[PDB]
């Protein structure tokens, strides 16, 4: 038989939500200080660059990586969602920062390059964290 599965290709999930109109939406001094301060100085520092887009498995060749984590998170998505206003509160803003350094311990291991700059990008973000008014 001449059908050799060539087709369907995979492709990327379609990425997380930036807007949703029937979300519960504040502005509070707490998510204006991630976005001006917490995102904005973690989006300048060298390590960023493969944290502010979805991970786009066909381009990295990372098969497995929608395999294996299912709620995917990166600072691109972050930074959309504060830019508009998507949140209720820093706790949800937080737990999305949460979200993407663990799925990247999650798929990678231990002192990998990745991982490393996972873990200095969560240093950082736990330091700015502390500052939080
Ligand atoms: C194994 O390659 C990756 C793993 C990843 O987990 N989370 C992300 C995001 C992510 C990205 C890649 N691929 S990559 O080309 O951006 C890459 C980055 C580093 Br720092 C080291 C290796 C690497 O791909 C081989």
């Amino acid at each position: 038989h001449h059908h050799h599965h060539l087709v369907p290709r995979g492709s990327n999930p379609p990425p997380p939500e930036t807007s949703n109109p029937n979300k519960p939406k504040r502005q509070t001094n707490q998510l204006q200080y991630l976005l001006r301060v917490v995102l904005k100085t973690l989006w300048k520092h060298q390590f960023a660059w493969p944290f502010q887009q979805p991970v786009d498995a066909v381009k990295l060749n990372l098969p497995d990586y929608y395999k294996i984590i299912k709620t995917p998170m990166d600072m691109g998505t972050i930074k959309k969602r504060l830019e508009n206003n998507y949140y209720w509160n820093a706790q949800e803003c937080i737990q999305d920062f949460n979200t993407m350094f663990t799925n990247c311990y999650i798929y990678n291991k231990p002192g990998d390059d990745i991982v490393l700059m996972a873990e200095a990008l969560e240093k950082l973000f736990l330091q700015k964290i502390n500052e939080l008014p």
